[PDB]
């Protein structure tokens, strides 16, 4: 028992993690065979951030402007390619830790494991949602960028998350492994606005549900709600609406814990209104909303890969 | 910036991980050159989890009795030795993947990162502290023991935790990989209760200071107290009581941030005394006390 924010092992993404430098600009980029993938904004200076046209600042780089190193070890760049907001060296060498991958674009409500980064060496793993905003509440200090966020399903490292920017607030913008920013961004050094987040009802339900599982259940009532009477609620605490896909969702886990999804739902619907009441549930005082159904009966049924 | 519950990258301990079977119990074990490290409990069932005589258990047990897996690879026992609460298996092949490696013995307060394993595979990361009480809040299923909690400081995994046992509450307990247990329990089904927890008040202070790196100050107050003074407040609240050593310690922190410890504990003062009061710190409405000083530097530096 006990339920713990959980990461991914991490060891398959470290060993392709290797140190991006061109110019002034150090940051980390992504090994995988004979390709190194980075944020392109690795190119610029300072003045060119402000607003970079990307085109004339590579066409203004060589090969021989990027030093890349794999530990102790440099590699050679023996060619570069821009897609979209990643760029992409070609290198003499495959990276013999390549674990078998797939590059893959998460929705919102879905989480990820990132492996914090600085210098090709990673620091540390945590776990993250991608809010509804398109952002990740990470932490990500200078030199961070290039880290990547990933899953692991079955015979599979998923690769969903490079790291770009930071927005107001200290939440985080990136973007997949294609170079496609998750939400409105743009890889420039620009006001931008994050746009309203709110809290994702379908994943606070799942922590519910965990709860129960751990033997944590004093929040559980008597009663049950209409999905509208539920929604109703809802609206006014910022929470998504939750859709019947959402019920259907929580199918296994309210088959798991022998609880109706309306019934956990009015168990949320009192929490919200009356509040905790001085409680915890799972060591928290406030309603978690980072863990996918899916994570929770991972972490409560001991899948490993 | 942000700050975030983090652990260790894992894979340094991923290569260690192996698969122990003694009859019909299966657990992991920590390959480091050529022994494995795994609960002595392995070589029971549960007709002897109520009052288990080990050493008879092991001598009735021969090399070949028990089967170690590294992924494929059966590895050969070819010794075997019992050291406190914990199974030496010497095996015929040496771990490549064996890292710079200590073992040492964490203090209540210290925190580490475990790697949740079943059937000597990585499931899963996370974060916690050697409580007071010498309990840690994981998540361990059965399964789960002969994972190990850690700490990396360069190349060196420094392995301070075993997994053996969950106690009442869902709280779980372990040892040292020289098979000590932290805090006084005993591998055998029992009668045996953690006790109640107090706060790790040095990690609360570390992280206000974490809160204000990150440009969080609602909670700063003009005030500063002593340390007498702090600590009748803090025994009311079952918070550690504070000591020069916890004032020294927080001593980066303090400098980074400009505020003195002393001026941070009035403010812990005013938290503990008014409660957060509808407002939040990093996002949590509670105080936070899994990050020691030296995690919130690592995190708020490189
Ligand atoms: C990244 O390029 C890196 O680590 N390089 C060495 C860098 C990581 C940032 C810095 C602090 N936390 C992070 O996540 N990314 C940036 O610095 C980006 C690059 C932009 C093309 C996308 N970036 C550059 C800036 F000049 C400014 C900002 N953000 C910023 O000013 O934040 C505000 C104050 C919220 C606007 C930024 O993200
Ligand atoms: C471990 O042996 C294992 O994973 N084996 C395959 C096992 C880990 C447990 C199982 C659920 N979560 C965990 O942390 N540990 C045990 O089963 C231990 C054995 C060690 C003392 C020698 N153990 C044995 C018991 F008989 C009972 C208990 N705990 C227990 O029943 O939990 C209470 C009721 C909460 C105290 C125990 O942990």
């Amino acid at each position: 028992s006990g339920f713990r924010k959980m990461a991914f092992p991490s060891g398959k993404v470290e060993g392709c993690m290797v140190q991006v430098t061109c110019g002034t600009t150090t940051l980390n980029g992504l090994w995988l065979d004979d390709v190194v993938y980075c944020p392109r904004h690795v190119i610029c200076t300072s003045e060119d951030m402000l607003n970079p046209n990307y085109e004339d600042l590579l066409i203004r780089k060589s090969n021989h402007n990027f030093l890349v190193q794999a530990g102790n070890v440099q590699l050679r760049v023996i060619g570069h390619s821009m897609q979209n907001c990643v760029l992409k060296l070609k290198v003499d060498t495959a990276n013999p830790k390549t674990p078998k991958y797939k590059f893959v674009r998460i929705q919102p409500g879905q989480t990820f494991s990132v492996l914090a980064c600085y210098n090709g060496s990673p620091s540390g793993v945590y776990q993250c949602a991608m809010r509804p905003n398109f952002t990740i509440k990470g932490s990500f200090l200078n030199g961070s960028c290039g880290s990547v966020g990933f899953n692991i399903d079955y015979d599979c490292v998923s690769f969903c998350y490079m790291h770009h920017m930071e927005l107001p607030t200290g939440v985080h913008a990136g973007t997949d492994l294609e170079g496609n920013f998750y939400g409105p961004f743009v890889d420039r050094q620009t006001a931008q606005a994050a746009g309203t987040d709110t809290t994702i009802t379908v994943n606070v339900l799942a922590w519910l549900y965990a709860a129960v599982i751990n033997g944590d259940r004093w929040f559980l009532n008597r009663f049950t709600t209409t999905l509208n009477d539920f929604n109703l609620v809802a609206m006014k605490y910022n929470y998504e609406p939750l859709t019947q896909d959402h019920v259907d969702i929580l199918g296994p886990l309210s088959a798991q814990t022998g609880i109706a999804v309306l019934d956990m739902c009015a168990s949320l619907k009192e929490l919200l209104q009356n509040g905790m009441n001085g409680r915890t549930i799972l060591g928290s005082a406030l309603l978690e909303d980072e863990f996918t159904p899916f994570d929770v009966v991972r972490q409560c049924s001991g899948v490993t890969f």
